[PDB]
């Protein structure tokens, strides 16, 4: 499984939010700038044979990350989708909703060339990774169990 | 608000699952035979803005809701997905989540004439309505908190 792979550190991925029961990795292949990949660490062949308690954190998890990719990108919009079944566009078998950043004209300048749905340069991903989890880190400290500003 | 409007009754839409604080009624204009949409009754412009409570809760109901159509329209497949913003394809501005079945093939016998991304003839949401109802109506039968068979 190419994720339970990443999750164990046994394939290539970037992470921009982790903790004990879930994780959030840049998309390899990203639709648009940003792409990213939500999943449970537990392998769930798609949303319907996840329990119920992982997918209520499950849809806590894209939010918070949401909300930090829609800042780091300065995005206008956001394509939140789970697919079930090959027949559903569904690929890769674990479980996992696509967070796909959208903006009403271009992407932020201080982003470079992006090549849509092809695999980007080594630079793309470590910068992407950098600022979405520094804008996830502020969300923490403003919104977080344990905000204070 | 046109989902506000059909919890109210101010405005007409076919119901395939309902509780205190959530609803899923047949797509108007439906991509596939099927196509619902699951909403929190209270309004929310997307799914940044609701509460991990209702997002928790609006994930339990989408699993449900998607169990319940996948087994009526015998889908092969089911594409689930939430809109941000209108650069992401936003157009009704109250949280609402797509279940859009998928086949392998072409849809069930049992099912006539059917018009992509148009409205359909009264006949279509009866027997939509119907057949998903059921269909739930059994899951909570052998699935839900009071299951016996
Ligand atoms: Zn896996
Ligand atoms: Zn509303």
């Amino acid at each position: 499984c190419t994720f339970c792979s990443i999750i164990n550190r046994e394939l290539e991925g970037y992470f921009v939010y982790e903790d004990e029961k879930f994780a959030a990795i840049l998309d390899k292949y990203p639709v648009s700038l940003g792409h990213t990949l939500v999943i449970p660490k537990k392998h769930f062949e798609n949303y319907l044979e996840a329990d119920e308690d992982t997918l209520a954190e499950l849809a806590k998890v894209v939010k918070l990350v949401s909300l930090g990719i829609k800042d780091a990108v300065k995005a206008d919009g956001l394509r939140l989708l789970t697919n079930i079944g090959r027949s559903a566009g569904q690929v890769i078998f674990h479980l996992h909703v696509h967070i796909i950043p959208t903006w009403e004209g271009d992407y932020p300048d201080i982003f470079k060339s992006f090549k849509p749905r092809k695999e980007q340069e080594k630079e793309y991903y470590e910068l992407l990774q950098k600022i979405i989890r520094e804008s996830i880190e502020n969300l923490k400290r403003k919104i977080g169990d344990y905000k204070w500003g």
